């Protein structure tokens, strides 16, 4: 669908057999959701956003159902503010930005 | 122009009569810059990130030529990494997610 900027561009996402609102976020690149519990191995490792630097684990093939739309990739758990989709699954989607 | 998101979606910008690179964030609210001169007035403002909050500079009716198009808004200038034109002013050029 067409996505206006009047407003943040939430969405609502399927993981771990869970649901939730995640932003769809052209300036990521990456993904990162607020803590939750995910299934299987995972890797520390840390990003830089404006604020500074945060702690958060890396998970790699995880799938995330996206606006119903099916995709698997590298999900950051963390201390983040809002759930954000980064561009690593925003490529999946085949979401582009226009104008 | 349609733009996808292999890589970071990264536009040219004039400002102040200066010529700069900025990020298309559809995960910003606003508008933030990196360190530079303005000619305009200003307001202290904190702006809360991934790693924490900064300081910036805030500024209204300021001029800016994103990529061949002129809009004005409100634009800030911090302790950013990277330069972010926001949702403030990507609707102002008509800019749409789409996928
Ligand atoms: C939310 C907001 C309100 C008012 C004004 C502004 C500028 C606002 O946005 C501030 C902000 O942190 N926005 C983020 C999403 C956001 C909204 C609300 C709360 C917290 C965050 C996101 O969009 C952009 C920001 C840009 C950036 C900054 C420094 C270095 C590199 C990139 N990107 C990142 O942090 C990403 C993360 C998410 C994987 N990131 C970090 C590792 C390297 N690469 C990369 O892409």
């Amino acid at each position: 669908p067409q996505i206006t900027l009047w407003q943040r561009p939430l969405v609502t996402i399927k993981i771990g057999g869970q649901l939730k609102e995640a932003l769809l976020d052209t300036g990521a690149d990456d993904t990162v959701l607020e803590e939750m519990s995910l299934p299987g191995r995972w890797k520390p490792k840390m990003i830089g956003g404006i604020g500074g630097f945060i702690k958060v684990r890396q998970y790699d093939q995880i799938l995330i159902e996206i606006c119903g739309h099916k995709a698997i990739g590298t999900v950051l758990v963390g201390p983040t503010p809002v759930n954000i989709i980064g561009r690593n699954l925003l490529t999946q989607i085949g979401c582009t930005l226009n104008f």
